[PDB]
């Protein structure tokens, strides 16, 4: 008899004659994963176990439905491919190919120095082509929780790399969840309680690139106080059309009698800890680590600090979409 949500999971076991289970691979809030062997289809897969729940059930269908209807849209560019899904032992189970370890664990073999500006292009590259299919007028996909823990390489000897768990995705109009992205990606908009749309992935991707580069997170915020607070001293106060609409602007800032938003009493002054020193553009790169190196020159970092500042920018009217971000200088051949 099942205690509570979790599947018991047993290696060597075979589930329905076909899926002879290997290893926990993974563990999250929504069950775990495992890696097992597919005897039909004669290859290695991983199986996230949804946890028997009710509230992570409803959600795991909207994730098999978001993951079927990209999946529909193809050949393979950028999106994990479900293979197909199944109930086991009154666990919903997502099939997915067998993957590699993700940007976290990237950066963690390299001891957070960071990877090159070049390798930070590639998956620039990659991630801006993702969100480009994203936003399809057939899938107007949100991701909703893009970090470097959701986005996996194929393989340890290359660079390609896949976006998985569209476990709080939605589509354009169909937000359901006042609390999403994990903080220290979270968009400034979703921390002032307002409504998203496609852009808040973009938001997410231009903290991730400057992540992979200088090996530490642009916005570590402790809590939803520390994390705006963090995002001011680098791109100064929000615009004041922007805070006249947040449900949740009085919960870091304050309005003066002259109409002019001020952070909460109770950080660098607004706006004055660079992008500029933080890539260390003039200094030799993320603690001076690339000084001189063929690559990383100071027009390499502008092109690159450009596209960063406008993937941050406040507004979700003017933040770059994945069209124009890929025609950006820091780019072209
Ligand atoms: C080796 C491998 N191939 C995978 C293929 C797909 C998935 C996967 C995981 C989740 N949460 N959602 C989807 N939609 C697909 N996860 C794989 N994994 C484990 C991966 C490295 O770790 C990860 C990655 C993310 C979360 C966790 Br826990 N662990």
């Amino acid at each position: 008899v099942p205690r509570g949500s979790h599947m018991i999971v047993k290696n060597g076991e075979k589930w329905m004659d076909r899926y002879e289970i290997d290893s926990l691979i993974g563990k999250g809030s929504f069950g775990q994963v495992v890696k097992a062997y597919d005897r039909v289809e004669q290859e290695w897969v991983a199986i996230k176990i949804i946890k028997n729940k009710k509230a992570f059930l409803n959600q795991a269908q909207i994730e098999v439905r978001l993951l079927e209807l990209m999946n529909k849209h193809d050949m393979k560019y950028y999106i994990v491919h479900l293979k197909r899904h199944f109930m086991f032992r009154n666990h919903l189970c997502l099939v997915f190919e067998m993957l590699s370890y993700n940007l976290y664990d990237l950066l963690r073999n390299t001891n957070f120095r960071g990877v090159s500006l070049n390798l930070t292009r590639k998956f620039a590259q990659q991630m801006c082509t993702a969100l480009l299919f994203l936003a399809t007028p057939e899938l107007s996909i949100i991701h909703c929780d893009l970090k470097p823990e959701n986005i996996l390489l194929c393989n340890p000897k290359r660079s390609a790399i896949k976006i998985v768990d569209f476990g709080s995705s939605c589509q354009l109009g169909q937000r359901i969840y006042q609390y999403i992205q994990s903080r220290f990606y979270r968009s400034p908009e979703v921390l002032l309680g307002m409504p998203y749309d496609l852009a808040i992935d973009m938001w997410s991707l231009g903290c991730i690139l400057v992540e992979m580069h200088t090996g530490e997170p642009l916005f570590s915020g402790a809590n939803e106080v520390d994390q705006m607070n963090k995002i001011v001293e680098v791109l100064g106060i929000p615009p004041a059309h922007i805070l006249d609409q947040a449900p949740k602007a009085r919960k870091f800032f304050e309005k003066l009698p002259d109409g002019t938003w001020n952070l909460k009493k109770t950080y660098k002054p607004p706006g004055t800890r660079k992008l500029h020193n933080i890539l260390g553009v003039e200094t030799g790169g993320p603690g001076g680590r690339r000084a001189g190196e063929s690559g990383h020159t100071v027009a390499d970092y502008l092109k690159f600090k450009d596209l960063i500042l406008r993937m941050l920018d406040y507004d979700p009217k003017t933040r770059i979409q994945p069209y124009y971000a890929l025609q950006h200088s820091f780019f072209k051949k």
